[PDB]
């Protein structure tokens, strides 16, 4: 309770934990192989986030980085979360549209570059260089957003309407929520330091629960996750 | 030789190295694609363990963690081993039964959570919180054990008898040996400290060689690893 | 500019960045799923290397390792690069020949052992033991080279001539360039220290740009990356 942001770390831990349990129960019983892949992906995402929220809450996932002459509290565990959960979210989208394997590779690899350069920026001790990593990471994010909108152009032919509809909704959820993360980091504790860590943590908690549990609720309620069967 | 547990680290290095060489030789010549996947998986497992045993033996894979007011010797290299070798062992089981891809994802991701939360527990400086990570990791292990027993329920129909027989044996080997690891950690150097590090290292060496080389000997001697062919 | 090797780190950053941009543009428009996988793999390789070259240039990817009684500058970011880019290069080769999945596993796992034991050697504080890790890593490299020459022996039957021709060329490029890396490390800053870090960095920059951008130019100009189509 000693860090003011504890309350949002606690709330994020609880909501990710409850979302995980909900999705775990919800997928109990499903047999359809296509649906099993979406439940597995979609349940792992908040499970991983639960563990990394808890590590921040307990202090394990926090480190001090000197930059600006100051000792700056940097929650590194966010990058260990996102390293796994953001490619998993992209895989859910990619599987929905039956993406080609080359496209999945491009997406997962650009996402790794996005998170790994964000982690390098988050831990860089020369203040000005932190924003160079932010820019490179943002370029990788823009590439991902580009592929999500313009990289499935051969798939439209042979896409079930309900898959098309659930994919468009989740793609729009993804583009809006993910695009807010570079802005929060830029103005927050890792970047310019104009928004305090307390509020930054709240913002990422709202984004994360929305991008993982809210995304997952929309996907897992959809018929698009089942193969078409008589 | 300065740490009493060196002898078990040396013995573990040698047995993993010899098991690797044996499996490498044994799979020389196999053409069958199914069998090649099992030899590859099963040979990589003790090869990786050989390197991490050697890193503990040479001291690289040891760190001191303050907790309990004391400086506690924690062999972190075990988690770098298990991060790769325990999903590989699960993949051998999963391939045997032709598991659905969603099930393999669930298994590999729960296993990553199990090892990563065990690593966080192993390095946590607040003593009481180490057991919170142990509990979460144990929950993930129990999920894996649950899936190995109740998650292949559609596969029984179309399973060759020899695959069914080798899978049941290896599944039983896996459930018994893996379940001992949380107990050893709980009573050993990472947990309550009731069993000294010397004996703990012996216990994990016996478990590891059994779970990797003993498992691999049972699998690789089986006809279940070959596709059925005239 | 304070470290004499900065100029090769700068040149390597620029050439990897320009190679990435070139391959990104070059693959704009390709529809063929086979070709998309090769463009994705082959574009990610210099993109990742660009980020790790930049991290060395900016100092983030450098650490000091005590060994020999001295504080030795070790660029660890090379291992974070190679951890991802060397399996990706192997995947390009493997996909060219339609390798069996067991063979791809063997290659990617031996490559992980090669890079992870090279990283352990690079950070080991007992000088003599650094060469033990070098030897193990070299054994893994020799295994990979062995598989590239003798592990596709069932694939020769059903291999298009242009795939066979591009694969032989890239395989020869790979064996020659990769084999130089253990020699550079052995005589350079990480090993015996007979070649200064400045020259070592130049050597790895020439190898890396050749093994990634030069390799990629040969592959991506080939018809072998397209499925055979009327
Ligand atoms: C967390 C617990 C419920 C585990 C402990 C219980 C044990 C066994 C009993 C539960 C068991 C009956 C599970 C029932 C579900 C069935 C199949 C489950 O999963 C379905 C899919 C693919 O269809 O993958 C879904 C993928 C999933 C991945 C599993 C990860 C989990 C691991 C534990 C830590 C997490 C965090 C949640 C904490 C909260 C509090
Ligand atoms: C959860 C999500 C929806 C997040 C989406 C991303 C997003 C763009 C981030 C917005 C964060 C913001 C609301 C938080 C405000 C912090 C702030 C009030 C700090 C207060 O305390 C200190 C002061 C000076 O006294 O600094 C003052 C700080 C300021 C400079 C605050 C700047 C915020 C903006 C000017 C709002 C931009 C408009 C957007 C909605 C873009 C569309
Ligand atoms: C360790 C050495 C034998 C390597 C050095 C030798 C070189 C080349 C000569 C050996 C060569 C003829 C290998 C013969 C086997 C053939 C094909 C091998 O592998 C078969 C399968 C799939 O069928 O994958 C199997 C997957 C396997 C993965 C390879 C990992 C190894 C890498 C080296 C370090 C290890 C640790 C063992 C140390 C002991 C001492
Ligand atoms: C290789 C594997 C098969 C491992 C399987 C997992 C397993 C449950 C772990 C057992 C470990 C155990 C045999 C090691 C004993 C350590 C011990 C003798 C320490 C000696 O020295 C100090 C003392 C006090 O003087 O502490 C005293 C320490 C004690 C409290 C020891 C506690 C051990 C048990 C009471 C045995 C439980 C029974 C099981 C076989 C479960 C079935
Ligand atoms: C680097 C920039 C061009 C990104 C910013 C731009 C944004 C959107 C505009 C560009 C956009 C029109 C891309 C056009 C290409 C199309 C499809 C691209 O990719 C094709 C394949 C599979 O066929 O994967 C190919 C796999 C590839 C992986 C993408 C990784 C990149 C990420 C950014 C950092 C890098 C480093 C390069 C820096 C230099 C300077
Ligand atoms: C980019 C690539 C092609 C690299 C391929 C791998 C390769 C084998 C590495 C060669 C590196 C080499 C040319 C660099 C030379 C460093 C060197 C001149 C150092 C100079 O300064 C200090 C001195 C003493 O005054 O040490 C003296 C240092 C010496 C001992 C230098 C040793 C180099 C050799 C004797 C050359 C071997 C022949 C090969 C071409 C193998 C075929
Ligand atoms: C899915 C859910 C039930 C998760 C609920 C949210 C939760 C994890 C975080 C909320 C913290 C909350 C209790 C706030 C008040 C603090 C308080 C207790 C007293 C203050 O008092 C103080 C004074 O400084 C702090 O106490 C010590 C530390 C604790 C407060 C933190 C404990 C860790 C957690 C509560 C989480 C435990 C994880 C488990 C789910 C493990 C089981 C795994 C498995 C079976 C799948
Ligand atoms: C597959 C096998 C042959 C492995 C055999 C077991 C072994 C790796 C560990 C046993 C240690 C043992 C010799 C005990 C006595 C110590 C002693 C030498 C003297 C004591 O004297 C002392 C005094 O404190 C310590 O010596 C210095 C360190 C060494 C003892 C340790 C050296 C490392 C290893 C012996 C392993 C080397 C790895 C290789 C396989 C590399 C090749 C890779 C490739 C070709 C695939
Ligand atoms: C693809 C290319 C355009 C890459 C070009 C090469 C380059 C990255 C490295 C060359 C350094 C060079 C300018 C040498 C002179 C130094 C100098 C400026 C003055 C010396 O003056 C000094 C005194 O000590 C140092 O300056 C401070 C640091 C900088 C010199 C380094 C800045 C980082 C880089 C220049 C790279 C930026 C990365 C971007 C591509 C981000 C955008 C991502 C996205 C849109 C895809
Ligand atoms: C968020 C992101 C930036 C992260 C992206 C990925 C990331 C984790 C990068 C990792 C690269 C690298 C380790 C960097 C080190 C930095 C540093 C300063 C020191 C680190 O930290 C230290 C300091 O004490 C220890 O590291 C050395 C040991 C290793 C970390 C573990 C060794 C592993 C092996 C030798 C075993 C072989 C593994 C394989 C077989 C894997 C293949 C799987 C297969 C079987 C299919
Ligand atoms: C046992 C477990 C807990 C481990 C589970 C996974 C694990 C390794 C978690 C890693 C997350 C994270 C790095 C945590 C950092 C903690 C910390 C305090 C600081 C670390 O350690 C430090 C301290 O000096 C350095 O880290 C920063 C640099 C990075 C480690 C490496 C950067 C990688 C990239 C920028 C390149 C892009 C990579 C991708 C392209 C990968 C995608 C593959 C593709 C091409 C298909
Ligand atoms: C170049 C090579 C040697 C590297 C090869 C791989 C490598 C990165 C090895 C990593 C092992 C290990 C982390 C070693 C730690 C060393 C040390 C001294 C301390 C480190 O560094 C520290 C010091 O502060 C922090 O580490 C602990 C936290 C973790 C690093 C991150 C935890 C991750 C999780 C708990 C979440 C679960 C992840 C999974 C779900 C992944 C599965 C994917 C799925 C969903 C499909
Ligand atoms: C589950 C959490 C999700 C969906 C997180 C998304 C994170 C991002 C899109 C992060 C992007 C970043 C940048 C583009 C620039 C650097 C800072 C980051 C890593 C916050
Ligand atoms: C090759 C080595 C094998 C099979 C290792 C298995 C390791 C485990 C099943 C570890 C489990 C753990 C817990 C469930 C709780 C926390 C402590 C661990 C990581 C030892
Ligand atoms: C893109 C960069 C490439 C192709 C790098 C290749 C790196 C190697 C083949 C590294 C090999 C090493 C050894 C065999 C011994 C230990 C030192 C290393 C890691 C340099």
């Amino acid at each position: 309770t000693g860090r003011p942001e504890w309350i949002w770390l606690a709330l994020g831990t609880a909501l990710m934990g409850l979302g995980t349990l909900y999705f775990l129960v919800k997928g109990m019983g499903v047999s359809d192989p296509d649906a099993k892949k979406f439940y597995a992906i979609t349940t792992l995402v908040p499970a991983i986030a639960f563990t990394m929220y808890l590590s921040m809450l307990l202090g394990y996932g926090l480190t001090m980085v000197p930059f600006g002459g100051e000792q700056n509290p940097i929650y590194w565990a966010r990058y260990a979360d996102w390293l796994f959960t953001t490619p998993l979210l992209l895989l859910d989208l990619a599987l929905l549209v039956d993406a080609d394997q080359g496209t999945i590779l491009a997406l997962v690899g650009a996402d790794g570059i996005m998170i790994g350069t964000g982690l390098v920026g988050a831990l860089t001790k020369v203040y000005s260089y932190r924003f160079v990593w932010w820019a490179i990471s943002t370029a990788a994010m823009l590439y991902i957003l580009y592929v999500l909108f313009f990289g499935f152009t051969s798939k439209a032919e042979s896409m079930r309407p309900e898959v098309a509809s659930t994919f468009k909704v989740l793609r729009n959820v993804t583009v809006v929520l993910w695009s807010a993360y570079p802005v929060v980091w830029l103005i927050g504790s890792e970047g310019a330091g104009i928004v305090p860590l307390n509020i930054e943590t709240l913002l990422f908690m709202v984004l994360d629960v929305s991008a993982k549990v809210g995304f997952g609720l929309i996907l897992l309620r959809s018929r698009a996750i089942f193969g078409e069967a008589e």
